[PDB]
């Protein structure tokens, strides 16, 4: 996604996987 609360990349990867 990268569009769900992730457009600050604070997380990406740390979202899920």
């Amino acid at each position: 996604e990268f569009k769900r609360i992730v457009q600050r990349i604070k997380d990406f990867l740390r979202n899920l996987v």
